[PDB]
């Protein structure tokens, strides 16, 4: 796209060691699944686009960009070690909007009902085998 938009996350990297976790599978398959189809996913399933957005100074505040889309990614091609690392772009993602955006916001009211559901499936994150 854009040379005035960053290079999305990293979501391929050989020397960066991987391994599938039960965790790991819980993410992609009950978590990413169900907060993906959510009403409210749309702006969350790819990077936000500064340019298209009229946001120049996104990335000037915004200095760890994620997205669901780069999380899907990096779920569905084996990218992380554990599930802490996935855990912490999900919440990377969301505190990125309430950083960039004023509370009540309508995009503030959709991470927020993501970040309820993906609390809940969380909780619920199986023990690790
Ligand atoms: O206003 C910032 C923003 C825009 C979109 Br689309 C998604 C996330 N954050």
């Amino acid at each position: 796209g854009s040379h005035m938009n960053p290079p999305p996350p990293e979501t391929s990297n050989p020397n960066k060691p991987k391994r599938q976790t039960n965790q790991l599978q819980y993410l992609l398959r009950v978590v990413l699944k169900t907060l993906w189809k959510h009403q409210f996913a749309w702006p969350f399933q790819q990077p936000v686009d500064a340019v298209k957005l009229n946001l120049p100074d996104y990335y000037k505040i915004i200095k760890t960009p994620m997205d669901m889309g780069t999380i899907k990614k990096r779920l569905e091609n084996n990218y992380y070690w554990n599930a802490q690392e996935c855990i912490q772009d999900f919440n990377t993602m969301f505190t990125n909007c309430y950083i960039y955006n004023k509370p009540g916001d309508d995009i503030v009211l959709m991470a927020e009902a993501l970040e309820k559901l993906f609390l809940q499936k969380i909780n619920e994150l199986p023990t690790e085998e």
